[PDB]
């Protein structure tokens, strides 16, 4: 009620239309909780749709509230696509700012991914395990992520952030690009601060990233490649067991990680490629979405 918060009559609904539920998740992505939203869609005014809202937490600064602000703002720039997580609503009026985005059922990419660990890979830390993917599911998952880089590079929004953790999936499979919308910090960063989950986001960083800070879509490419990663070991750490202080050393003598014990050459030499040292010499997203693409329909559903 102090600020002037923006009502925008296209996206704005109504507080009576938002049935609050239960938090979500342990606060990676902020004060998130689930909801049910009456009549988001305005020709189906009866029907209810699981949804995700975002609010600030009571000890929200003003800092705080403009980039909430900000964020939804730019998510209204950067436009819908199917996989990423996109705007629904806001409500502005009448009560604490709320941010409404698609709802993600099946949790980050991650998790979803080490609970279809066989047990047979590291273990399956999951107490009640879902069904295997098979490749073709793993490349698909890959291509999506793709397509939600490409349409976002498209827009020009570099995500600085590209991980598994940052990948939501839907009841439906579909991944979602996460946390993209988020404007850049204007301090320098500390190497070895976790999130709250206590990921190292370091791990991700192409070597102009971590050493000038220059970030661009090729070192969004970069960040690919760790994905690419941490797809086919299910879910696994990258560098395992090798401190920060180590990793800014190895990468400048030019080691790469391993190749993932189930990981094809040719997915394993996309990995290498969008790790060159070189920025210009990586691939785009629209060469590794048309790429996947091809791989996606040669690649085995029946193993
Ligand atoms: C730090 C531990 C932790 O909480 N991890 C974790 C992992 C996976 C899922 C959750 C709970 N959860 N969070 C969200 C969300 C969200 C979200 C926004 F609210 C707003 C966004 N703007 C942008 C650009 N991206 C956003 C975003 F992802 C969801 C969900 N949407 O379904 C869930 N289930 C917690």
């Amino acid at each position: 009620s102090e600020y002037e918060l923006p009502e925008d009559p296209r996206w704005e609904l109504p507080r009576d239309r938002l049935v609050l539920g239960k938090p979500l998740g342990e606060g990676c992505f902020g004060q998130v909780v689930l909801a049910e939203a009456i009549g988001l869609d305005k020709d189906k005014p009866n029907r209810v749709t699981k949804v995700a809202v975002k609010m600030l937490k009571s000890d929200a600064t003003e800092k705080d509230l403009s980039d909430l602000i900000s964020e939804m703002e730019m998510m209204k720039m950067i436009g819908k696509h199917k996989n990423i997580i996109n705007l629904l609503g806001a409500c502005t009026q009448d009560g604490p700012l709320y941010v409404i985005v698609e709802y993600a059922s099946k949790g980050n990419l991650r998790e979803y991914l080490q609970a279809r660990r066989p047990p047979g890979y590291s273990y399956n830390p999951s107490h009640n395990p879902e069904e295997q993917l098979s490749s073709k599911d793993l490349v698909s998952c890959a291509y999506q992520v793709a397509r939600g880089m490409e349409y976002l590079a498209s827009k020009k929004c570099i995500h600085r952030d590209l991980a598994a953790r940052n990948v939501l999936v839907t009841e439906d499979n579909v991944m979602k690009i996460a946390d993209f919308g988020l404007a850049r910090d204007i301090h320098h960063i500390d190497y070895y601060k976790k999130t709250t989950n206590g990921r190292l986001p370091v791990k991700w960083m192409a070597p102009e990233a971590l050493f000038d800070r220059i970030y661009t879509h090729q070192s969004d490419v970069w960040s690919f490649g760790v994905l690419l990663w941490e797809i086919f070991t299910l879910g696994g750490s990258p560098y395992p067991g090798v401190p920060v202080e180590e990793l800014f050393k190895l990468l400048k003598e030019g080691h790469r990680m391993d190749k993932p014990s189930n990981c094809t050459n040719e997915l394993y030499m996309m990995m290498r490629d969008c790790w060159h040292a070189v920025p210009s010499q990586r691939p785009t997203f629209k060469q590794l979405v048309e790429d996947l693409d091809r791989i996606v329909a040669l690649t085995s559903n029946q193993e």
